[PDB]
């Protein structure tokens, strides 16, 4: 019934940039700041809670079918349906908290009554690691509009913090943290780095009032060289100015999309303004992960005066704190 | 200067003549006030990309049952395939929501528009999944994944869903042209109770009745559960039912207890947006046993009973311009 003020952030990135170890910092005391809480990755839910293991999952898919065990269009729909799997708790996740934050999003500068920080957002598992996927020849153009427009629309009032890091330093992160001799995919991490400054750009490009349709007759179709250019390390970064072929909205003109006139079908028009819609409620940021956890920390929490704040109230406040304590309990280990 | 809109989602089983209706409510040579009509969007199913899934999702079940295919990996590839019938369908629901206005109302008026929308989303992301799962074609894993992809309905849904003696369904799934399309009765079966599981739900809902009420008595739907869904007409239409004549009773399983037998928090979270999700619409049911114009005249019976927003010129226009597409391209 009391006013509360929450910033909420979806801290969001490549897996082992050092996200989920910069939240953990934010929610502790130790820190200081807001009083923050966390909510980790799904991680039981992906890999406990049922008889399939989707982490362990995804990967097997794509050893079965270089040996051959496995055909390469069966493997396609396999794979696309682990990723399907991957979004379900962030879904489930989504629609519980939506209805607590409250509205009244505006930038307010001051310090929030309470911090919330979500490691990643929805976006990740609709978005991204599909768009990876599918750059990476691992799942088809229509799996991937089939994850897309299973997008949640952002309330008002979210931010969303793209975690960046150098590769050199991202890929020594990924090495102490696996195994005796084990394989890291590299190949893969180039392609995600890519995939989430598109991202970033595309935020940047919608928050400048541009869209999705602003330099789309003079795009190149995006074929053969469009997808070696985003797997490839470093090929993308975060721009001032972004153009359309900086952003997301680029992979989705080509061929399979379009009429025999080259022009896209209205359908899949619709899709892309879904798309668009979605993302217009994300207050984007980026921060670099480089220090220690203590500064990575730091780095987050002193982005708290440009980002939205809503109105919530204590009894909404109160059941986020027990959603937080939940999803931590049950999605550990 | 508003527009009053009444948007109708015909649904049910496949094969009950619920597209035949939905053409004739729309045809100009049944008259009434302006009616639009949204076709099953067999296009994007079937052609608009390199894969059939209609053909693929019955192609998967003769493969388990045969060699070719491994049951892990065909309930894997089913879930896929399930996923891709509801695209299109959250494609045209994301156009469209934001177009029907607010300030829902049963008016009991004829409405300036009608709208007339093949399917709700509900029949891809929870009907047709949740059968899949009761048959044993999918798992629970798989069904939760689709059912957290369902759309919330704005304020305003009507949803009619079709009904029909089994004889008679019978006899028209025999009239359907060959599509390479799974036709099974015990699917037909299963189908027809999940239906009914929906139709059931949206009445308990409306009863002032939450998930909850009646969970802890509800016995634990596990072998025996499933079994009984897959018998033709262990459901029926009831407006006062129990929870186990709803969806939520399906939920209530081993795999998503703790081990002292209470419902995890997060499962009970997506029981929670299920709940939510299907608060606005306003449920009916129409037998078809008639001709394509005496099921038309039924539907259309309907109408001063049922919800309308008010929306703008514009909106109503956009609206228009959205089934000439959708009928254009899905075709
Ligand atoms: C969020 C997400 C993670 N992952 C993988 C990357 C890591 O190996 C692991 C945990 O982030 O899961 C996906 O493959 N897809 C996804 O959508
Ligand atoms: C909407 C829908 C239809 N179908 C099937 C039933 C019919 O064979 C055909 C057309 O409705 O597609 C599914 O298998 N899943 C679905 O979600």
């Amino acid at each position: 019934s009391h006013m509360v003020t929450i910033v909420r952030i979806y801290l969001d990135g490549v897996y082992g940039i050092g996200k989920s170890t910069t939240g953990r910092v934010m929610a502790s005391a130790a820190s200081g700041g807001s009083p923050t809480l966390y909510f980790p990755e799904p991680m039981a839910y992906w890999r406990t809670l049922f008889e399939t293991d989707v982490i362990s999952g995804i990967y097997d898919t794509q050893n079965r079918k270089q040996q051959g065990n496995l055909a390469v269009d069966d493997a396609a729909l396999i794979t696309a349906h682990y990723q399907s799997r991957f979004t379900t708790p962030y879904l489930i996740l989504h629609d519980h908290t939506c209805t607590l934050f409250g509205g009244n999003s505006l930038q307010r500068g001051t310090q929030p009554d309470l911090t919330l920080v979500f490691d990643r957002h929805p976006v990740a598992s609709t978005v991204c690691f599909p768009a990876a996927r599918y750059l990476l020849g691992d799942m088809s153009m229509c799996a991937l509009m089939a994850m897309v427009a299973t997008l949640p629309r952002e309330p008002q009032g979210g931010n969303i913090v793209v975690t960046t890091l150098n590769v050199e330093e991202h890929i020594r992160r990924l090495r102490t943290r696996a195994r005796i001799g084990e394989q890291i995919d590299i190949t893969l991490i180039a392609t995600l780095r890519n995939v989430y400054f598109m991202l970033v750009n595309t935020c940047h490009f919608l928050r400048s009032g541009r869209v999705w349709r602003d330099g789309w007759g003079e795009l190149p179709t995006s074929c053969g060289a469009y997808k070696h250019r985003a797997t490839q390390m470093d090929a993308f970064q975060e721009r001032v100015s972004p153009e359309l072929g900086d952003t997301l909205f680029a992979l989705f003109k080509t061929q399979e999309l379009l009429d025999d006139r080259g022009v896209i079908l209205e359908v899949h028009a619709w899709a892309l303004d879904a798309l668009m819609l979605k993302l217009r409620n994300l207050n984007v940021f980026s921060a670099d992960l480089s220090g220690t956890p203590r500064q990575c920390a730091a780095v987050v929490e002193s982005l708290l005066p440009l980002m939205s704040s809503t109105l919530s109230d204590f009894d909404s406040a109160s059941a986020l704190e027990r959603a937080a304590r939940t999803f931590n309990a049950e999605m550990g280990v």
